[PDB]
C-alpha cells in the first residue's frame, strides 16, 4: 500500500487530485475499486469514466478532461501500468531458504541469500549465483550456471552446462538444454551425434512454459540479452537469437536459424533452418518461413478461415492451379 | 473388479439375453476380447462376424440382436454404453494413495476427506484439497490455490498460486496451469515485464491433457468453463474464455484475451488470434487459422492440403504470383470484350 | 576420456597420416577446435582454411588429403565418423549413478543389475527396470510399467502404467507417456469420459525428445516402432502406429489411429489426420498439412510460403474469392469458343 503522491513521484507522472490517496493495487478498469489504480489507453472508455470505481487513473493529458477520479498523466499509460504493477506486484517467490528435501550436490556453489524449494535437484559443480531463486521439484544439471537474480518455477529442468545469465525468470515445465535432433545415418538406421554444445541464454531472459531450447551439437545456441519466448515453444540447437527479440507461444525454429534483434514473431509460426532473418522483422501467427529475410518489415502467409461450404470449393481450385494456369496461357495464345 | 452380467446389465439399464450369471472380468476391443470380456459392436457389417469374437458378451442394439453369437445385452446406444461400462470395469489406478512421507504438505494447508497426495508432491501455504482429492507424485500446488472435491491430478502436474480448480476435473501429467501470460511493454525497445497478477478459474469436470499450458489473467482471469475437454499440448493465453461444455484438440495454440463461446469444437492445431470473440456452437476443422472474429454458427476450415512435393512446388509458385494472373485475366477479358 | 589418435583412428577404421602418439581429449567444431582437440571437414570449401584450424587432428577424405596442415585421419565418409567418433569422446553425463536415497521405490518393484535412479524419482509397484537402466530424477514410472536394459530417462519424465519400453531408448526430459487419449462419448449433450485402458509399446532403440506426448491407446495400444527417433514437442495420439526407423521432426501433430509405415521422415510442425494410412519410404516436408491417406513412396508437400505483408493481403483476398476468377475464365473460354 503506497499514497497516491509518492506512487506519482515514483513514476515520472504528474498528479491530478488527492496525493493522500492510499493505493493498495493494480486493478482493470472495468473490475477497479476503491484504493485500486487502473489505466486506460483507448479513447473509447474516455465516456463511462464516470461509472469506473478506482481510486486513480493512469491517463494521457488528452484524456484528462474526462478524468472522474484521481489522475496521474504520463505520456504511455502502458509503459507506466507496467511500472506500477511491477511495485504493486503481488507474485510470492517460488521458494524461501533452502527446503530440507531438496538435494543439493556438495560441490554445489551458492550465492547470497539463494532460495531453493522443495524437493528440487542441484547436480555437481553447479553455481548459483547471489538471489537466484529455484523452484520445488526443479533439475539443475551439472556444472551449470546460473547468474544473480535469476528465477525458476517449479518442475523446470536445466541440462548440464547451461549458463544463464542475471534476472533470467523460467517459467514451469520447460527444459532447457536437451539433445539437439542430431543423427547420421548408417545404412538406414539413425546414428545418434552426442550434442556437446551448451545454450547460453543473456540477461534479462523470460522463457515461458513447457518450452523447449536444446542444446548445440559442438557450438552453442544462444539467447539473446532480453529476449521475450512464450509458452509451447521449440528453439532447436543451434539457434541464435538477437536481443531483444519477442517469439510468442508456439514458435518452431528449425537448427541453426539466426534470428536478429528486436524481431516480433507471432504465435505458431514455423521458421525454417540454416539460414537468418534480420533485425526488425515481424512475422505474423502462423508464418511459414522458408527463406532468408533481408529486410525489415512485416511478413505473412497461409489462407484465412473460411465457412465450409466455401473452403472445399477454394483448395479444390487452389490445388488445380496449374491448369488454371494452362488454361489462361491457352486463352492468351488463341485471341 | 469382476462383476456378473445381471449385475452388469442391470447398472447399464440394459436387457440381458443369455446367461445373467456369467462372469465379466473387463472391457476388450471385439478383436482382442477373449471369455470374461464385455465387448460392444456399433457397425452392423459386423453382424456376420460375431462368431469369431470370443467375448462372453457383447453390447449391440435391438436390430443387431438375431445376430448375436453370444450372451447380448441390448440397449438404444452401443457406444455410450460402451463408455459406462468401460467406468465400472476401469482398470485405471489411482494417481496416489493416502499421504505419502515423502510429500511435503506446509501446516497451512487444509485437507479434506479421503485426500491422497502422492509421493514428493509439494503443497504451498494455504493450499485447500477437497474431499476426495488425489493429487500424483512430484506436483507442486502453489500458495492458496483450491482444488475442489474429487478433482485429480497425475504426477508432475504444475499448478501456480491462486488458482481455482473445480469438482470432478482431471488434468494429465506436464500440464501447467497459472504461468505468467506473455505480457510485456515495450520500452524504446527493452521489454519490460508486467506482472500477471489475475488467476485462472477452473470450472467443475474439465478435463485437460498432457503438457498443455494454461496462462493466469494479467489483471482480470483466465476462465475455463464447466464440463470443457482440452487435449495435449494447448496453449491458452492468458484472459482467454472458454465456454461450458467446449472440446479443444490437440496442439491448439490461443492468443491473449481469446472468448470461445459455449458448445464449441476447435479442432486440432488450429491457431487462433486473441483480443476477439468466437461465437456459440462454432466448429474449426484441424489447422484453422482463425485471424477473424467468427460471429455465426456452424463449421468454418482453411488450409491447402497436401501434393506430391512436384506439384506443390507449382501450386505455392502460381498462388504467391496470383496477382499477376488476375491482371492477366482482366486484360484479356478487356481484349475480347 | 582422452585416447591417442593411433588408438582412435583404429576404432574408426581410418588411415592415419601424422603422429599416432597425439593424445586427442575431445571432438570441436572446426572453427573452435584447440590442441588435443579432434574435428573433421565434410565441405571443400574449407581446405584453404585449413591452416586456420588449429585442432591436433582432422577426419577428411582422401581427396582432401593434400589440403592437410595437420595431423589427417582419411575415411570414406567424415560425417559418420564424427557421428562415431563423438560417441567415443562423448562428455554427456549420466542422467543418475546408483540409487538415490530421495527416490520413492515401491518393495514390489524389480531392478536389475547396474540400475542407477536418480534424486526424489518415484517408481511405483510391479515395475520392472533392466540391466543398467539409469531413471533421472524427478521421474514417475507408474504400476506395472517395464524399462528394457539400457534404457535412459533423463530429469523429469513421467512414463504411465502398464507401459513398456525395450532395449537402449533414451527419453529426453519434459515428455509423458501413456497419458489418457482424448476419448469421450456424448450423453444428451454432456462429455463422458471413455477410460483409455490401451498401452503404450515402445520398441529398442527409440530416441524421445523433450515436452514430447505419447497417448495410451484406448483399448488397444499406441505402438512405435524400432529405431525410431522423435524430436521435442511432438504430439502422438492415441492407438497411432509408426513403423521401424521412422524420423518425426520437432512439433509434429499426429492424430488418432494413424498408421505410419517405415523408413518415412516427418517434416517438423506436420500436421497429420488420423484413421488413415502412410505407406513405407514417405517424406512429408515441414508443416504439411496431411488430410489424406499416402500410398506410394515418395515427397509431398503443402503451404503457401511468406510474403511481405501487404503482398500477402492480396494475395490472400485473391484466392480466398478464386471460385469468381474460374467462373471469369469459363466465360471467356466459351465466347473464344464462339458460344
Ligand atoms: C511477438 C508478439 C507478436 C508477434 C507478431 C505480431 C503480429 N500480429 C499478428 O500476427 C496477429 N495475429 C494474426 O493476425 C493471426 C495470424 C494467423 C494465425 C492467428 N493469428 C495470430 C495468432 C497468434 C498471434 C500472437 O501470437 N500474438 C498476438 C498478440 C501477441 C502474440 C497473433 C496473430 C504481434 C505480436
Ligand atoms: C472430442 C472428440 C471426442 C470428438 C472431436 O470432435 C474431436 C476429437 N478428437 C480430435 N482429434 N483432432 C485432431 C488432433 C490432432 C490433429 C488433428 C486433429 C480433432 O480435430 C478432434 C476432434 C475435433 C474435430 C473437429 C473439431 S474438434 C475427439
Ligand atoms: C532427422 C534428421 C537427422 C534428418 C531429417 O530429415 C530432419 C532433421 N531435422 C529436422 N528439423 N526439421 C524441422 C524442425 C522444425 C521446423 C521445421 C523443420 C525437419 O523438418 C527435419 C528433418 C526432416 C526434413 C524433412 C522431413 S524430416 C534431422
Ligand atoms: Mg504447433
Ligand atoms: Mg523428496
Amino acid at each position: 500500500s503506497i499514497r497516491l503522491a509518492d506512487l506519482a513521484q515514483q513514476l515520472d507522472a504528474e498528479l491530478h487530485g488527492d496525493g493522500d490517496i492510499v493505493i493498495t493495487g493494480v486493478a482493470s478498469m472495468q473490475s477497479a475499486q476503491t484504493g485500486h489504480i487502473t489505466f486506460m489507453v483507448n479513447p473509447k472508455y474516455r465516456e463511462h469514466l464516470g461509472l469506473c470505481q478506482a481510486s486513480a487513473v493512469v491517463m494521457t493529458q488528452d484524456d484528462l478532461p474526462f478524468a472522474k477520479s484521481a489522475a496521474l498523466v504520463v505520456k504511455n499509460p502502458y509503459l507506466t501500468y507496467a511500472r506500477m504493477a511491477q511495485i504493486l506486484d503481488t507474485t510470492p517467490q517460488p521458494a524461501q531458504n533452502i527446503a530440507p528435501s531438496a538435494v543439493i550436490d556438495a560441490t554445489a556453489k551458492l550465492g547470497n541469500n539463494v532460495s531453493i524449494g522443495a524437493n528440487a535437484v542441484i547436480e555437481s559443480g553447479v553455481e548459483l549465483g547471489d538471489n537466484v531463486i529455484i523452484g520445488a521439484g526443479c533439475f539443475v544439471g551439472k556444472n551449470s550456471k546460473i547468474g544473480a537474480g535469476s528465477r525458476l518455477w517449479a518442475n523446470v529442468t536445466i541440462y548440464h552446462e547451461i549458463q544463464i545469465g542475471q534476472n533470467c525468470l523460467i517459467q514451469s515445465g520447460t527444459v532447457v538444454g536437451a539433445d539437439g535432433f542430431g543423427y547420421a545415418n548408417d545404412r538406414g538406421n539413425w546414428v545418434k551425434i552426442p550434442q556437446i554444445g551448451r545454450v547460453i541464454i543473456g540477461d534479462r531472459v523470460e522463457i515461458g512454459a513447457c518450452t523447449t531450447i536444446d542444446r548445440g551439437a559442438l557450438d552453442d545456441t544462444i539467447i539473446g540479452n532480453g529476449v521475450i519466448i512464450d509458452n509451447q515453444c521449440q528453439i532447436a540447437h543451434n539457434v541464435v537469437i538477437g536481443d531483444n527479440t519477442a517469439v510468442a507461444g508456439g514458435v518452431i525454429m528449425a537448427g541453426s536459424l539466426k534470428i536478429g534483434r528486436y524481431c516480433m514473431i507471432g504465435g505458431a509460426s514455423v521458421i525454417n533452418g540454416h539460414m537468418e532473418i534480420c533485425d526488425k522483422v515481424t512475422v505474423t501467427g502462423m508464418g511459414m518461413v522458408m527463406r532468408p529475410i533481408t529486410e525489415p518489415g512485416v511478413y505473412s502467409s497461409g489462407i484465412p478461415l473460411q465457412p465450409n461450404k466455401v473452403w472445399r470449393k477454394t483448395a479444390a481450385l487452389v490445388m488445380n492451379i496449374d491448369d488454371m494456369s494452362k488454361r489462361l496461357k491457352s486463352l492468351e495464345r488463341k485471341v
